[PDB]
């Protein structure tokens, strides 16, 4: 059944997004490939490879956010590409409130490619824009 | 072997990008799934599905010229996911010249997911950011 | 039957939006109530009533450029036998006669009511 | 009577707005469906679903300045026994620490459905000019 | 019988608004008092008196308009002050299109005081804001 | 010319009314302004609002809480009948901030008065500026 | 009587403003003292003396008028100073329409001092601003 | 004689300007008519009547003066209108220094109409601008 | 008070000099202004320039090539001696562009006159504005 | 003997400029006529008369300055008009530093008319521009 | 002798710069390696490989410049790296004049790496900034 | 073989970049020629020679911290010119976080020419652009 | 005589400036060294050498508006028999098609060397404030 | 001897520039003429004469931040036995006490004259 496999990718992507917002680099480093490639706003239009580029935010910005946030995932589409591969597409809304009573919402679009290596799904590439 | 698979994906992508810049929707529609999903600047942050969104450009803008353009593909990385699936990521430079001989270069980052369906490689999803 | 009703409202809505982009006021005036209420950017923050406010655009704008519309994440609330709500985002691709493309996005709520066995749009809310 | 039901929906909407402006989430969460859908400025052009998106503001800003709300030009569409839609403009008067007055205007559409004998708000659309 | 009087004030105002949009000064000058007082955006914050201030627009602006427009009257409230006096207030939406073809909507808020002088309803004072 | 006294009564009530506004005296204001008054004013954001609640909000949060001086210019009074009158005038408000810098604000005001039960009540007004 | 003299000063002023708008320098030069002083925006904060400074606009602007206008005199206040002197204070609204068809309104504040010299009323000083 | 009256109007004006700068409202209220009219920048293009509008600045600004100033009266011109009336026109330079120590100069143009009422000279109208 | 006539002569020459400037009459100007005149003026960019060449350039390229009116205000004349005088005044120049829009420009001028050979010559001047 | 008279006017002007920069009003008031006419940037385009206009700066600005400054006189030209009259013109550079420590240079152009009244040279008129 | 080799690199760089300013792609294509790498302002911060990226300007902008120009080469430093390799560094000033009488100067800094392949010096990499 | 030579250059460059970010001038001065030439943003478009220009940063800015930074090297291409010379070209991404937890990414493009002098590889020239 | 040589250099500089402003390259190229060095705004902060950089302007803009040049505060440093340096400010008056006047100021240093008995300008530095 | 003279002027010039960056007015006042003329940005387009104009900066600025100077493309015109001109660009690296570096560039001409057997700077021109 494929609908079961769509649910696992969604489950894993939720798990991955939770690890980013809570600064839990240990879960992140187990779900994302050590040779992950990516495009994202901080990569300044370059394809960057490796976890260290992202570990830098877990060390300095994600683990040190005092602000409360709420994340919403919109329109999750999962392409089951085979028995060992999948692609998930979704928009991500982050609500936040700063030192004042001033709230803001930010939107990102994300593509994440999951691959089954060993018997484990690992995110081998992602593209983020917003 | 792996290298040949990477070359096949790079060829398909080269031919896919060729059809776009040429305005050759006949080749585009054979390479891109009819239920393709995608993120691109013109989707305004939304995941749009289907070919009609892109066909709009083949019939009204990609048909148009005579501006000369040269396209350069940079740093293409191909993930071979399985026998039936692959992902390619690359940057795209477009050189152009407007009226009065002023040259500009534009850069796009692209993720294309490829899937073998019926023995044929089809682009089931892509993600573009400026 | 829950999904049948959803598809029926999505059909009517597609039909309505086509009538807007075509400039086909005959179809629009048959699907939209003569006493429709609405919020839209041109109403300038006011609730306006009646088709005339909208007929103005069919007569002086919409009947005059290629475009393509996309309806995103349509959700239909089935409200009973004779009522439904549909809400969606709408992307309008267009060109400026100079060869440049633009995409505009609007958010739409439309309330459908079955009056005399016919589905009519009695209220809609459009924002950007 | 149509007059009677129109008034019921207006009173449900006043009760709901009061719960929003006072930070009373228990009342809000009983009037708004757990799977509510909505468009509002903070949804950034998206259709968002569920209470959590709104509960975020009850927990982090709403339970905090004097204000007065006015409901302008309310129109209630009665849609059968168990459904109604109401649309109106909402004027919010407020004063900052500086004692400076300020009026904000929003336009709202709220779809109400009677579920389990209770009137629940299943979708709302909020915008500003 | 007050709802009778209200529908008459509304009809007169509609007739008045129509004479403005169409540039029919003959109908305007029969409905508006020759010594009408008014506040409006073109009066620059001043209470102006007399028709001559307004006739200036019928003879220059309100005539030369060939642009299509549609007028909507919103939230009309009529205060029936007595047998010989009434007051009406409303918002007025004006849609229009460019020669380029782009549309815009303008909003004004209008108060109009009507007095029965002789046997006719005359607009003796009006107030307009919003630009 | 028996009506010249009738225009002095309106002027006196209007001055009494504006006095109530600038001193924060809601009790006098509520006696002079109809409970179902309609109005346009800059703080209504272009909308016709009804009732005293909209205006009581300023008496409770801004007007009772800096030195000011108010001038009424070119007051014209229209006598419409035995039970109805209309007055229109411009209002200059001078003020000074904390820093000691002077400021003058101008508003145009139309006020409609109606005799109800032998008492002149302000049933509609329109303010711009 | 007091009100007749007010009416006279107002009449002279209306006559003077009419001469200004229609470019009629013959009437202006009979009503305005040859050694008139004045403050006006074109005097750049200076008190200017003589008719020549004003004749300049009659010969180059006021008579080259190619635009329709209407003038309104607001809240005229006359100070009857003596037998042979008066002062009038008023605001002047000028409505006009540009070449395209767009209307505008300008406001000026004016003080005019009138003196009866040789049995004839002459404007000996005026002060204009916006 | 003509020059003695000019000297008198100038003297009254200097006396009046001194009362303005030192916040001396007792002298101001004896020299300025209780029904004085005026145009000045704080009247927002309106002709305002009465002393109360001006008393406001004596009680809240002119008497709260905490800055040194010097006033110069430039090119005073007196029109002797009759026995009981005069008009004076002049420019007023006000030098001052801010809290830090930076000097500035402001210019105003003033017309003042004086009337002899009950044998005493009273300023019945004035027009100020910049 | 024999010197009051001496100040009228300076005034007459100055008016004659400014007349020569506005009419483009270099011949009169060159007779009234010293051949080794020194000056500050806005077109000298803050520098002291010497000689007539700098100013002849305007007579040849701008002043002889639009209607204008010139007003001289508050002319003060200083009589320094039998052979020397100084005059200072403000100058208002009104003009109108092609479009018909009016314009007024202000300049402050000091002019130093010296009797050389029984003839008053302008040996230094200073213009600002 | 004219070059003699020029060096004296230059010395007087240097004495005058020094009394300005140092805020010594006693020396200023002995060199500047009590009815001195002047044009300067603080006069806002007007010819002002009398010392009182300038004494205002000696008593507020030209005193309270503790900033270091250096003054340079450039291109001084002296017109010797006669025995009792002379004119001098020059550019004046003023350097100065902030409390922050940043330097700036300002330039003014100055004309000064000197008259021998009695047996003393008095500055009867001056013109300053450039700001 | 090395000073002779410095002169050949300078001679070749002059020859190369002449071919760019005159639009002579044929000389350019013989002096620059078909697998040349480069950084330059139009590469938008990317390393681009190949001649086609540059051929695009010869076809569209360099061969179609009507404007006259003068080139000046400042501070040419030549590093002789070996018998088959050299590096030359210099600043390049381009004077030009547009349709009007308006002249302008632009400055670029250039590094060019020359390699001896066969018996011919070819430019195998260049970096341009400005 | 070729690959080892490319690895040696990439190692030297890695060690060179390490010394810069660390502030370790002792290692920098051993890798960079004493007569090194260079173009960089801080040279304001000029070719500067010698180490003292760069030593200024080791003693006054690279010594400073405690801002965390991560550096990423992208697309390194190494030209092996001969036995005694090589050229490496790459892009450099620097992630950083200022006070208040705001992250920024900066990109630089770099050309470094390497020469074997006395059996030791020395960076004789480099070219940096932002 | 020092006065005599100072005058020679000033006249060489007037001749050179005249050749620049009239477009007379034959005269310029005989007064300016073929290996001249220079700083000027168009050199963009660089020391440029040779005539070609300047000949570019003779061929493409200079041979084209009335102008008057003034040399201000010339100072000549006599540096032995065969060398001198002169520094001065140059004011250029000009008029555009619109008949609008305009003054530009440059500061210049020119080093003159007697080579082959002829005075040649071997280096110049030009700036503007 | 042509190059010896060039190196002598480059030595003196380096020595002069060090005296500026050090705030060492004693050395500066020995290498620069008491009647030096100059153009520099602070002279505001004027030719100024004398050391006092420059002493102002030694007393209120230069004697108060780390910096490094670089002299670029120095060219010396040997003008005779007793005169030379040197022109060069000058880069001044500095920090703002907040940790940020800046580079400023100036273009300098300096005229050296041998008076009494000693080289003195009689004129200099500085622009940016």
């Amino acid at each position: 059944t494929a609908k079961v496999r769509e649910q696992e990718i969604i489950r894993l992507t939720q798990k991955l997004i939770t690890s980013i917002t809570t600064g839990d680099y240990d879960t992140y480093s187990k779900l994302v490939d050590p040779h992950v490639t990516c495009f994202e706003p901080f990569s300044n239009g370059n394809l960057v490879e490796g976890l260290e580029f992202h570990k830098f935010y877990f060390d300095n910005t994600l683990s040190k956010r005092s602000v409360p946030i709420n994340t919403t995932i919109l329109s999750p589409h999962v392409h089951v590409l085979g028995e060992d591969a999948a692609c998930i597409c979704y928009m991500r809304l982050t609500q936040s409130v700063n030192s004042s009573g001033e709230a803001k919402t930010l939107q990102q679009e994300e593509t994440r490619v999951w691959q089954k290596k060993g018997g484990n799904w690992i995110n081998v590439h992602f593209h983020i824009s917003g």
